[PDB]
């Protein structure tokens, strides 16, 4: 059984690490309440430090699930509603087009064509960020087109933080990470933990909200286990995780939630790859809005990809099978390949 599971995970990982020249990769699996770790290759090629389940990786956009969890907590505390106008939570935006844009539109990339990235002219400076949003004008009606945007979910996280009266980074570190039991999860890696921080193989406005998290395979599986069993947490945090398990609209095979993206399970590998493809990141898509928000549970795969320069992360879980998976690597390798690994493991289980 130990031999079967290792053969399954090796067969999924080893060829893809080889073909994508990935130095280091950490797998964490939650199987009917039991964790299993598979660690491959090197956290650093230069000093020969090996990947373990405690190695810290950059998870890029997977950070948006943490961001969605903080928002879920502000919703649970009645500090904000998803149908609030964005300018409600930041006076500097009153008079701007954010008077006409909901928190939901920001969270789900439908505010009306906020771009993939802040322009280069916008530096990590609160005043530059304020002025960017004040002058911004939509290309099309809010609620109509999905365009993947860091400025969009960045503003969602920043405003959720404003609704709670504290800076985003403080809330994440002081409240969110402790409430989820996560001591190896960081927006700002302590000097003491730097030896665990993997090297990547190849500081922005609202980077914390969009791309900020560094974590280990073991900590990210703790978060997936929380997502699989919100009822085991204290009630405010149970409610915060459930708010990330609500679907608002569909693009193709994908139902958009807060942070999480959902598919019917089973589904072909090719359709899971197409949901996670470059056109989904880079092009606008007309949404099919659902009659009412749908519970993202049962026969479904919830997933998120995330990348920085040097790093490539993937997380997926199947609520109705108590099945969870984490794949962290120190190369930004194609999403199609991350999903290839994940699908072989989830198929094999």
């Amino acid at each position: 059984p130990a031999d079967r599971l290792k053969a399954l995970v090796d067969a999924a990982v080893q060829p893809v690490m080889k073909a994508n020249d990935i130095p280091g990769l950490a797998v964490a699996i939650s199987l009917k309440g039991e964790p299993h770790y598979f660690s491959y290759g090197l956290a650093s090629k230069e000093d020969g430090r090996r990947v373990t389940p405690e190695t810290l990786f950059e998870i890029g956009s997977v950070s948006k699930t943490f961001t969605a969890t903080l928002a879920g907590y502000a919703l649970a505390q009645d500090k904000m509603r998803l149908d609030d106008r964005a300018s409600q939570h930041w006076p500097a935006l009153q008079g701007s087009r954010f008077d006409g844009i909901s928190l939901l539109d920001l969270a789900t990339y439908t505010a009306g064509g906020l771009p993939l990235q802040f322009p280069d002219s916008v530096q990590k400076d609160q005043a530059q960020i304020r002025d960017y949003y004040r002058q911004w004008q939509p290309t099309y009606a809010p609620g109509s087109q999905r365009l993947y945007s860091n400025p969009s979910i960045g503003l969602f996280g920043y405003l959720a933080a404003r609704s709670l009266g504290q800076p985003f980074e403080r809330l994440m570190e002081q409240q969110v990470f402790p409430a989820l039991g996560l001591e190896q999860t960081h927006l700002d890696v302590p000097e003491a933990a730097l030896a665990q921080y993997a090297q990547g193989y190849g500081p922005g406005p609202l980077d914390a909200e969009g791309h900020g998290v560094k974590t280990s395979a073991a900590d990210l599986l703790r978060f997936v286990d929380a997502n699989l069993h919100p009822e085991r947490l204290d009630r405010p945090w149970a409610q915060a995780l459930d708010a990330t398990h609500r679907g608002y609209y569909k693009v193709g095979d994908m139902t958009q939630g807060l942070g999480w993206e959902a598919y019917d399970w089973p589904i072909s590998l090719k359709r899971l790859q197409a949901g996670n493809s470059t056109p989904m990141a880079l092009q606008p898509h007309r949404i099919a809005r659902l009659p009412a928000p749908q519970a993202l549970e049962g026969q479904r795969l919830l997933n998120k990809t995330g990348s920085t320069n040097g790093f490539g992360a993937y997380v997926a879980f199947v609520p109705g099978r108590d099945l969870g998976l984490v794949i962290l690597a120190n190369r930004n390798y194609p999403n199609a390949e991350r999903v290839k690994i994940a699908y072989a493991i989830l198929s094999g289980l």
